[PDB]
């Protein structure tokens, strides 16, 4: 194994059952099966905006499993993780902490920009 969708989803839910025990609300995580649904639909909303990270998305009649390949290498599994888990905060108006929030946007800018040393146009 690489990285799965279900270890992804599980890096998500951990944390989001902190979070929910923590406000009391006491909201029960989705299952890890329901979780990588979410997971197959925030990546494929993704594809529209900002784009291809090249996740392997079920095809046709497949439904995605937990032991599926993301098709993700595993230094991505804390930038979608943290996105992931986001997304199931706001489903439940539940705040994220500043760590995760700093965390989640920190590993979002990585996954998604680069920042490029080269010689000034001057010099070139
Ligand atoms: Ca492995
Ligand atoms: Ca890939
Ligand atoms: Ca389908
Ligand atoms: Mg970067």
């Amino acid at each position: 194994t690489v990285l799965t969708k279900g270890e992804i989803v599980l890096f998500a839910l951990r944390k989001f059952a902190i979070a929910s025990n923590a406000s009391l609300t006491d909201v029960e995580p989705q299952s890890i099966e329901d979780g990588v649904n979410d997971l197959e639909d925030m990546m494929s909303e993704w594809m529209i905006n900002p784009g291809d990270i090249g996740y392997a998305f079920a095809t046709g009649d497949e439904q995605p499993l937990p032991d599926d390949e993301s098709g993700l290498p595993r230094k991505y599994k804390h930038a979608v993780g943290y996105q992931l888990l986001l997304r199931m905060l706001s489903d439940y108006s539940l705040e994220p902490t500043p760590q995760v929030l700093s965390n989640a946007q920190r590993s979002y800018d990585a996954l998604m920009t680069d920042t490029l040393v080269v010689p000034s146009m001057r010099l070139e």
